[PDB]
């Protein structure tokens, strides 16, 4: 019976316009998933596709039972760090871990500095926690998360450094016979058994712990999604499989499908969508990420009120120069507008005085949360269309997707705007979120406690002369 | 850990550690005077702890119904509450906040009361667009310092956070608010005045059966907790003939003034100084050594100390440092939560923040002063929560706890279920199987105050008594 009350007809008319630019109705979200699928399958396929739906090497589901002592390796651009779980076989487990920021230098250093200073920090983790030692060397999951190709899970060959990184002599190389050796050269009773995305290791690491979940979700900065399918429907590993790796053997698959759509006929873009796409660094590239990460919701807030207030509508009398500056408004501004609880917008108010030096009326306020409501809404409804898609493509008709990400995890009322989607496209009746067949969950630590799980799949498979990679390698 | 640390230093970390480490036994003792002090409330002489009647005489059983109402009053903020019981420990709400002018904490009686009226108005004109048939049971939380002879009564004793009203203290603020209510004809009733812990009490036993206590640990600390009525010496020969002896009675203890004569608490020379450098020296004891407005200050009159005896930060510019209240709940709390190896995150606090470059080591001094006030203040705490179980004899219990210390201070829960453990000595291995043990509450001072509102109504209805006789 309130809402938009009190906001005058010239303006009505723009959030009018502004709601049918931003909102996904339930129609286009399975219209999208036909789509999705098809591209999912299209992508497994030899010709391959934009969605790169990489084969991970986990071939065999956790089966809660696993017990004994696992490390985590997880280098990010800034920081790694050492995790040590200890599986109590019983989809329970204890943790351990410590924290190591990089130094500056390591960045456009030499080989030999980056996976030297890996070892002096797994060395002194190791010291720690076993001071005796161990009966045998300690299997190490590597998270690893820069573009990176595998024919089998204990390799890792750099197609390109990202996050600024720029180090000489390993690009087309594989990096997991580089930190073995300085893990050897220190005698760090160690072994480097697989290298891993983080997505995987949140598929892997939750089925452990809940055997309900079908898929790991990351929406933060970054979308990524993995799920387990069967060799049998990947065509593209045909001829290319030894025999201990048979038609039935399930396969964790890395979809990467932040790229999904880069043809630009399925997702609906709007004249904001297209100007942040060719502002980017990458045009015309990852797609799918440009219009489901939180790293844009901002972006497209800024340029939807720069188009506004240079129409004339907002922001009347005010100095509007810092809004001006793309990116200026990171993920906390349509997050904090939308967890804004006062009538009069109390939070949204100080947000623009203090940080855009705006003062706005109480009805521009009710405008920008319109608006950060429509943003957050489109995020999480083209998100869902991902889980939708590869729940329908395996037969899923029940499912845990198993989530992590600062959007998840952070974004308010996320949960509500995700579960309510799944319950448009499918149509289901029912009354709490928590029945929902279909329902994301807080994942377990993917990058951590989900590689040293796979480390532990991968080492059984190892110490019984069964393969994890293609026939040969 | 602290293999790099000089043996000077140490030495200097070994100090604090025996001044800041409180002792299981020292726990024990601290409880068995706090127990006294509890009783010392009850009684007819009255002590230090008010140990407030809140005028809720039954158990929430789960199974009320209705539509309740309840208002919450802030010094920054107000919000109001829409609660639908559902008849089954379940409810739905509805809330609005708002922010209170600028002038009204120095400004008139009326001017905070109408202002009050006016957002209740706007909030019951949006849900209730065609009015309503009769009053809605308002229970209105207002936690300053405040007597109660009835429910529906709060005769402010002083006020708090930079309130400066003349005119309310020394008298009943329910017909105030009442008043201004009838003014705008809004059909609201307030039947209950609360203090926001006895809401976290009653609003969480109605979710949570085991719920045998409320507990508040933030920027305020208080308790509160069911005592019986022929426990209650003050009352005697007071009550009507419904209110019986072996009747509960909800008790807002307001404890934070335990040990105001410096008896138990075990205070350290950088206690003393918070407390005479603090506006109300003598006052609020149990307050200063477990509230969390408090961790820091201590953390910076320590490190002052340090600095000054020459063993820290030598070359660095401490002006930042010697500001009071510079550094609030957030040091201790980023430094105990820093996850690295060489404390990065207390680095930048430090350079950031305080504009002080720290070595490694200093940094790991730094962590375990952290550590040792948080354990403390936990220790303390808990303090109460024993006291409050041993006077009633509750050998198991669900405390429902709230307030910014509880929910955001790192590790703060295993530091208290520690405590407890410590204190009972139990034969337990599990954490979540602790005999008395914290849980989250539910909205003491939203669905709280509605639920006592349901409950007072429910006794209005059928005659019943819901004060003093009189």
């Amino acid at each position: 019976k309130g809402s938009m009350a009190d906001v005058p007809a010239n303006l009505m008319e723009q959030i009018h316009g502004l709601e049918t630019l931003f909102t996904v109705s339930s129609e286009k979200m399975r219209s999208i998933v036909k789509h999705f699928i098809s591209e999912l399958d299209k992508g497994l396929s030899k010709k391959g596709g934009n969605i790169p739906m990489i084969p991970g090497w986990v071939v065999e589901y956790p089966t809660g039972k696993e017990t004994g002592d696992f490390l985590a390796l997880d280098l990010g651009g800034t920081n790694l760090r050492v995790v040590l779980v200890k599986l109590g076989g019983n989809h329970d487990f204890d943790t351990t871990q410590n924290k190591y920021r990089l130094p500056d230098h390591l960045r456009t250093g030499t080989s030999e500095q980056l996976w030297s200073f890996i070892a002096k920090c797994l060395k002194e983790f190791v010291d720690e926690w076993y001071p005796d030692g161990v009966s045998e060397p300690l299997p190490l999951g590597f998270t690893f998360s820069y573009p990176a190709s595998q024919k089998k899970i204990n390799s890792g060959v750099l197609q390109r450094w990202t996050k600024g990184f720029d180090i000489e002599g390993v690009e087309g190389h594989d990096v997991v016979p580089m930190l073995q050796e300085q893990i050897e050269k220190l005698n760090i009773p160690i072994n480097v058994v697989a290298l891993i995305n983080d997505t995987t290791g949140t598929l892997v690491a939750s089925l452990y712990t809940d055997p309900q979940t079908k898929m790991g979700i990351i929406i933060g900065t970054g979308v990524n999604g993995a799920y387990y399918d069967v060799v049998s429907g990947i065509e593209k590993l045909e001829g290319l499989l030894p025999e201990d790796i048979g038609p039935d053997s399930p396969m964790a698959i890395n979809c990467e499908y932040g790229s999904f759509d880069n043809e630009h006929l399925v997702l609906p873009r709007t004249k904001y969508d297209v100007i942040i796409d060719e502002e980017s660094p990458r045009p015309g590239q990852q797609a799918f990420e440009k219009m489901t990460s939180g790293y844009y919701l901002g972006e497209i807030m800024r340029l939807v009120l720069l188009d506004l207030y240079d129409s004339g509508f907002i922001f009347k009398d005010q100095d509007i120069s810092k809004l001006k500056e793309a990116y200026v408004m990171d993920t906390s501004y349509p997050s904090k507008i939308e967890d804004d609880p006062f009538e009069n917008l109390e939070d949204t108010d100080d947000l623009f005085k203090t940080n855009l030096n705006i003062e706005t009326t109480v009805v521009e306020r009710k405008l920008i949360r319109k608006l950060a409501e429509l943003v957050g809404t489109r995020a999480a409804r083209l998100t869902v269309c991902g889980v939708s898609a590869i729940c329908d493509k395996r037969g899923y008709k029940t499912a845990h997707i198993a989530a992590d990400g600062s959007v998840f995890n952070r974004y308010p009322g996320y949960k509500e705007k995700a579960a309510q989607a799944l319950k448009d496209i499918y149509n289901w009746d029912v009354e709490k979120m928590e029945d929902h067949p279909i329902q994301l969950v807080a994942a377990e630590d993917g990058s951590g406690v989900g590689a040293a799980i796979i480390a532990c799949l991968t080492q059984k498979r190892l110490a019984a002369g069964k393969s994890v990679g293609i026939k040969g390698e």
